[PDB]
C-alpha cells in the first residue's frame, strides 16, 4: 500500500495534514517534510517529531528548553519514535522508520518542537 507521505509546514503555522494513517502492511514508513515560506529556521523552524500521545507534552517541554543547536530536542530522548531535522524555509528533510516501532490500539501524535509551534503544527498518527 502507500508507505510514505509528503508534509509541508508553511509560514502560516500549518502542516498540510493533521491526520496520518500508517498501513499495517508497510514495513517502513517515510515522511518527506518541506517548508514553503520565506522565514529562516531560527524564527520559523519546523520539524516532524513522532511520539505516543502521552509523551508529546514532555518531549515538547524538554525540546523547547534544549535550544536551536539541539534542533529543539532533549538529547537521547527515548520517547521520540522518529523525527526529521528542524528545517527553515526552502529546506527539506525525510525520515524513514520501521513500522514495527508502532503498536495497534496505541495513540500517536506527530508535532513540531520549535518553541510554541506544537499548539498549531501537530496531528494524529494511527497504525491501521
Ligand atoms: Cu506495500
Ligand atoms: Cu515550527
Amino acid at each position: 500500500a502507500e508507505c510514505s507521505v509528503d508534509i509541508q509546514g508553511n509560514d502560516q503555522m500549518q502542516f498540510n495534514t493533521n491526520a496520518i494513517t500508517v498501513d499495517k502492511s508497510c514495513k517502513q514508513f517515510t515522511v518527506n517534510l518541506s517548508h514553503p515560506g520565506n522565514l529562516p529556521k531560527n524564527v520559523m523552524g519546523h520539524n516532524w517529531v513522532l511520539s505516543t500521545a502521552a509523551d508529546m507534552q514532555g518531549v515538547v517541554t524538554d525540546g523547547m528548553a534544549s535550544g536551536l543547536d539541539k534542533d529543539y530536542l532533549k538529547p537521547d530522548d527515548s520517547r521520540v519514535i522518529a523525527h526529521t531535522k528542524l528545517i527553515g524555509s526552502g529546506e527539506k528533510d525525510s525520515v524513514t522508520f520501521d513500522v514495527s516501532k508502532l503498536k495497534e490500539g496505541e495513540q500517536y501524535m506527530f508535532f513540531d518542537t520549535f518553541p510554541g509551534h506544537s499548539a498549531l503544527l501537530k496531528g494524529t498518527l494511527t497504525l491501521k
